[PDB]
């Protein structure tokens, strides 16, 4: 139906190839990243783009990238998954604009769905 | 400076007691309600008020209400406080379209803060 990408970011390599292989096994168009900053430096440049990121990464966090992606005014629908999570981070997202927030660990039911809702945002 | 008035709502009169005084003491305009449904019955006739409501009550939860004033279109700047929160409850509200999701115990400065800062919707 609609051509969109879906951008995996998080530190760990496994993690990031396990969520990228599902996903491309969904039928999904999809492109891993390193670190938050690589896909930060990246992000001016995506077109179409749905923002899957992990919350807990040691340079810049989830929720940090996510401010950074306002302050560039970029304007990217964003997903942050996490397995170490609280209600306080889960407001701080919502608040930088997160179209979710949710919980590892999730069937892949979870994050699909959440990843084609949110690509309805995209104009 | 602004002329508002800040909603109290939860079925358990003590506790909506306390957080009404403590907010009278402050210099707030206040008012108390008894429930989410009475609240809800009130909110068409709500002029520049501000919605403080405790999120587990028997018959309508504090999010359940947020999306019935949505339903209705009526648009009130509101701030869910609990005891029993977590992340999904948290996003949900968010999604219902809160100013802030906040856990209990916290300092009169947090609550006071967060109703100067969703006053300041308010058109």
């Amino acid at each position: 139906m609609q051509d969109y990408t879906v951008h995996i970011v998080d530190d760990e390599e496994p993690v990031r190839k396990s969520l990228a292989f599902m996903l491309t096994m969904n039928g999904f168009a999809v492109k891993m990243h390193q670190s938050a900053e690589a896909f930060l430096a990246f992000a001016p440049d995506v077109r179409n783009g749905v923002l899957v990121t992990d919350l807990r990464m040691p340079d810049m966090s989830g929720v940090e990238l996510l401010r950074n992606l306002g302050d560039l005014k970029i304007n990217i629908p964003s997903i942050v998954i996490t397995g170490h999570g609280d209600v306080p981070m889960a407001v701080e997202a919502m608040k930088a604009g997160a179209v979710d927030f949710i919980e590892k660990p999730f069937e892949d039911t979870v994050i699909i769905e959440a990843i084609e809702r949110a690509s309805e945002h995209l104009v």
